[PDB]
């Protein structure tokens, strides 16, 4: 299939460890009208290199903004080197397995990539119009303190 958008974006990790710390991973993004699929990156050959996972876009009900961390790290705090080295904005893509938490460079990538992916989810059976608005950290959602990542959203849209 065809590629709507391709970007370098930060990963957040999600069945790493149930306890131990959120690892947090650069990964190229590939956004088709079947997957949404990433890759580590191969920057020395201008390239996308091993595929580490994918998203069918058939399974996602919900795409939209994260309230930003309150004490972000460097990576993740506000030129062709700021925009593979900060990653301040993040979105969320909520399927069967949790939400994934993705970082963008710009406010205007992260708008054209949830402009997209709405468009591609439009016809999707399982689309809710409740959502999290904040990170799942340390075993609950910020927003609502729900300890279920499968949890119904807490506020609507
Ligand atoms: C990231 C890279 C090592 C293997 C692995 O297993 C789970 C995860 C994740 O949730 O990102 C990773
Ligand atoms: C990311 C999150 C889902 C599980 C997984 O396995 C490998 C990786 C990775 O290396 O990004 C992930
Ligand atoms: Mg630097
Ligand atoms: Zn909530």
């Amino acid at each position: 299939a065809a590629v709507i958008l391709e970007s370098i974006f930060l990963k957040r990790s999600q069945q790493k460890k149930k306890t131990s710390p959120l690892n947090f991973k650069k990964r190229l993004f590939l956004l088709t009208v079947h997957k949404l699929s990433y890759y580590e990156y191969d920057f020395e050959r201008g390239r996308r290199g091993s595929k580490k996972g994918s998203i069918d876009v058939e399974k996602i009900t919900c795409v939209e903004t994260v309230v930003p961390e309150k004490n972000p790290p460097p990576e993740r705090q506000i030129e062709q080197i700021s925009i593979i080295e900060r990653f301040p904005y993040p979105f969320q893509v909520v399927y069967d397995e949790g939400p994934l938490y993705v970082f963008s460079p710009t406010e205007e990538l992260r708008k054209r990539w949830i402009h997209q992916l709405k468009n591609v989810i439009r016809y999707n059976s399982d689309l809710v119009q409740k959502y999290h608005p904040s990170f799942w950290i340390d075993g609950q959602y910020l927003c609502c303190s729900q300890t279920a990542k499968n949890a119904m959203g807490c506020q609507i849209l």
